[PDB]
């Protein structure tokens, strides 16, 4: 039941059709943006029609196109003239052949490649107070008509589609994250040993993360609490050096571990945007008002990269923490912690209808 997405200018002259709203970064390659522009030669006053792909960092507002932006940096730009055809034909995708069958002779195909240096879609949801801290990386497909490229491009003559670049890679094979720490308290004869492990390195939005915690308490002190959490750390790397950290999942266990006792337990942590709607100064992969918006993926920096092109560096870790105390009198508590980095990823996005491009609301 394959769906195609479309959107048209107000002047109805140009009209863009795409196979997807979201194009997948596969780490070593990116699905290109292939679609067709449907023009009306008569409405076009002998004009040419171009399509552009633009990746931009924005800071200060929640879109690149709105006025009031403190800062904008264009990370990538590419333009292709689809009409009149400047020949250079290519092997149409199945999507483009299908689209053209149904749309007829005024459907001209295009393909716009992503380079490998670009970031994925990432957005920082600001605090309701500090909305000037909003920033992110937007991708825009824009088709438009013009007599001369020097001329201003009116909103009526153009059509913008705000696509996403989302990242997926397989979770096997990989390593098993593991972290140990020992702490021998003053006048304890043996130490308290803490161990945490994950089954793999890569997890997908919606996938429970099971943390295996293991405590060997040879101390004289008592473990009074055991918490396991997901922490999202964000580092803005363009315009300003904003830092953010958010707990996006937490499971605790008041089950004590007495002196001279051991304890094994698995936790199951679900870092979903569903349970973090209230939170702000948090990194997402879209606008909060859309259904398809998730938490942000882990930033994968590639060898010899300019970090700053990423716009926002996002990383995830599990934190396991034991709260430890004496049994009576001196109740001074102490924490014993271990951290497990992991990669959070978009899950794999596994006749012909047309839907409007606009993304489903919440």
């Amino acid at each position: 039941r394959h769906v195609m997405y479309k959107k048209t200018s107000r002047d109805k002259a140009v009209s863009v059709y795409l196979g997807k709203r979201d194009y997948v970064d596969h780490v070593d390659s990116v699905e290109p943006v292939d679609g067709v522009v449907l023009v009306d030669p008569d409405l076009l006053k002998g004009k040419k029609v171009y399509v552009t792909l633009t990746c931009a960092f924005r800071y200060g507002q929640e879109d690149i196109d709105v006025i009031g932006l403190t800062f904008r940096k264009d990370l990538y730009y590419a333009r292709t003239q689809i009409y009149p055809p400047v020949e250079d034909p290519k092997a149409l995708t199945k999507v483009q052949e299908r689209l053209m069958k149904k749309l007829g002779n005024n459907a001209f195909p295009f393909v716009l490649e992503f380079p490998d240096f670009l970031p994925c879609s990432v957005s920082l949801q600001p605090a309701p107070s500090d909305v000037g801290k909003a920033c992110g990386v937007d991708f825009e497909i824009k088709a438009f008509s013009t007599n001369n490229l020097e001329d201003r491009i009116h909103k009526k003559n153009s059509v913008r589609l705000m696509i996403r670049k989302i990242q997926y890679a397989p979770d096997q094979p990989g390593p098993k994250p593991r972290a140990e720490t020992s702490w021998q308290f003053f006048m304890s004869d043996k130490p308290l040993h803490l161990t945490a492990s994950l089954s793999k390195e890569v997890f997908y939005h919606g996938e429970p993360i099971t943390v295996s915690v293991s405590v060997t308490n040879k101390s004289d002190k008592t473990v009074k609490k055991i918490s396991a959490s997901v922490e999202q750390v964000s580092n803005v790397v363009l315009y300003s050096s904003d830092y953010y950290i958010k707990t996006v999942a937490l499971e605790e266990s008041n089950e004590k571990v007495p002196s001279k006792a051991s304890y094994n337990h698995t936790f199951s942590l679900l870092p979903l945007l569903a349970y973090n709607r209230e939170k702000r100064e948090i990194a997402l992969d879209g606008k909060l008002k859309h259904e398809d918006t998730n938490l942000a993926s882990s930033t994968l920096l590639k060898e010899g990269t300019d970090r700053t092109v990423m716009g926002i560096l996002v990383d995830y870790k599990i934190k396991v923490t034991l709260t430890v105390s004496g049994l009576l009198g001196d109740m001074t508590s102490s924490e014993v912690s271990t951290e497990l980095p992991f990669i959070l990823m978009h899950p794999n996005p596994d006749d012909m209808v047309f839907e409007e491009f606009a993304r489903d609301p919440l």
